[PDB]
């Protein structure tokens, strides 16, 4: 009964990611940015994830991580803007970068 598996929208409940898909990019699986209007997030990078709306064609502009695109990601469920998906780099092609405090933990 391990109650710290899934990963939900913090807002809805959707499922959108496990503690076990978390994905240590540059030797961290946490990392603290800021986008040019001075928003700090902590962001959890994840091999996988669901649940999300990927919004629009990818854009390197401000990219945080070297070699990425992003997209936005919204939570499929409720439109709460829960990270990015990134792609186009190299080992990993893909990833996620979620917003921790925008997610809750829980019970599979
Ligand atoms: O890797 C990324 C993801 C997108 C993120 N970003 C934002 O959060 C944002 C808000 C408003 C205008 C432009 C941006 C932007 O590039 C950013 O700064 N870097
Ligand atoms: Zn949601």
């Amino acid at each position: 009964a391990p109650g710290a598996s899934i990963f939900r929208c913090r807002q809805c409940g959707q499922t959108i990611s496990r503690r076990d898909w978390l994905l240590p990019m540059g030797g961290d699986h946490e990392h603290v940015v800021f986008n040019p209007a001075g928003m700090i997030f902590r962001v959890w990078c994840f091999s996988l994830a669901q649940g999300l709306r990927l919004i629009g064609a990818p854009s390197g502009e401000f990219s945080w991580f070297k070699g990425y695109d992003w997209t936005i990601a919204l939570c499929g469920q409720c439109g709460s803007h829960l990270g990015w998906h990134y792609e186009g780099g190299s080992q990993p092609q893909t990833f996620f970068g979620l917003i921790k405090d925008r997610l809750a933990e829980g019970p599979a």
